[PDB]
């Protein structure tokens, strides 16, 4: 609150050269499995920041911090600084970009009010999620907890930022990974099947679940348990052929038309995008970069596009080489003539 805290914090991206950082108006805003999250105001600039505090084992490196020190993207909450603090024990503190809203909260307001999120926002929010994934997947980093709670929004600018890398991991082919991750509703089928050799494509399934959820006003796959979740998917997508099961798993509903799950007025390209994300076969799913280049997002590339409030859209085309690395020719679609 009124107390001024001064710490010696290390720049998130820069050289390892610690600075004194003073912050104030400190309040907890989240306290869960993720740790404790604080809102605070930087003394010098008057800028709000979030501070994530997690217990550290000290005999071990923090994975989340390793990942965050690598990332610099407009659709990912930035690590401004990190520092350590003591109790008695030892905590690591991530000083992060503050973002006021979440997709969860926003979808819930619309749902509660019996309304749907306007399609322009669905395009904006989904696109920026895919850019963020294209970016992190380019390092072989899989978020592994893509869900509406982890999508932060600035409603005034329509900026979406991916947050919570506490479940993120660099996926190395041949190194086994845990299957019971992601939030249930958003959890890929291969995970429910127990695959330990999964790829970044689990994030893409999750994004599809988010997109489907923004279109419907409720989770598309609301599993009752970790096991009932597979049933919920089958109910919507129909039984996987044995070929698909082989694709998902290292060891009786039919095809349910995609244009009937959603409401009658849902844009067909949104349904078409959805169908390419929610494929049983992990490698059949679009890459995030491919998802960005999908027709559903064409309006975002229209030179006349504006937010509902008249403002320009936020950064949409400032693609780096790193972001483009999975399919560089896609730059021809992604970056429209006027943006060059
Ligand atoms: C406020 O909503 C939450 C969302 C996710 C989490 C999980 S851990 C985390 N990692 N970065 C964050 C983070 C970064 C910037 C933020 C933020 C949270 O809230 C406002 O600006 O939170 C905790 C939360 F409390």
């Amino acid at each position: 609150l009124s107390k001024v805290t001064t710490v010696v914090a290390t720049p998130g991206q820069g050289p390892d050269r610690p600075q004194e950082v003073s912050y104030t108006d400190t309040k907890v805003i989240g306290n869960g499995s993720f740790g404790v999250v604080y809102q605070a105001k930087l003394c010098d600039s008057g800028e709000l920041v979030a501070i994530k505090k997690v217990l550290q084992d000290k005999r071990f490196k923090n994975r989340e911090l390793q990942i965050m020190r690598k990332l610099d993207h407009c659709n990912i909450v930035r690590l401004r600084y990190f520092f350590y603090s003591s109790g008695e024990e030892v905590y690591l503190n991530l000083v992060l970009d503050y973002v006021p809203e979440t997709v969860y909260r926003v979808a819930r307001h619309y749902s509660r009010a019996k309304q749907t999120l306007p399609v322009i926002y669905v395009k904006l929010y989904m696109y920026q999620l895919f850019r963020s994934l294209a970016y992190i997947h380019s390092f072989g980093i899989c978020h592994r907890d893509i869900k509406p709670q982890n999508l932060l929004l600035d409603p005034d600018t329509a900026v979406l930022k991916l947050c919570d890398f506490g479940s993120a991991k660099q996926l190395v082919r041949g190194e086994p990974n845990v299957s019971y991750i992601c939030s249930r509703y958003y959890r890929a089928p291969e995970l429910i099947f127990g695959a330990t050799d999964y790829t970044s494509s689990i994030d893409v399934w999750s994004a599809g679940c988010v997109l489907a959820e923004l279109l419907l006003g409720q989770p598309i796959f609301p599993g009752d348990s970790g096991v009932d979740q597979l049933v919920e998917i089958i109910k919507v997508l129909g039984t996987p052929t044995r070929e698909q099961i082989r694709e998902m798993n290292p060891n009786q509903i039919k095809a349910h038309p995609w244009t009937k799950v959603f409401r009658p007025r849902t844009p067909p390209e949104a349904i078409a995008l959805c169908s390419r994300l929610l494929e049983y076969t992990p490698t059949a799913r679009l890459t995030p970069l491919e998802a960005c280049a999908h027709s559903f997002f064409d309006e975002l590339r229209d030179p006349n596009v504006k937010l509902p409030n008249g403002r320009d859209t936020p950064a949409l085309f400032n693609f780096t080489t790193q972001e483009l690395s999975s399919n560089p020719p896609l730059a021809t679609i992604l970056i429209p003539p006027h943006a060059r």
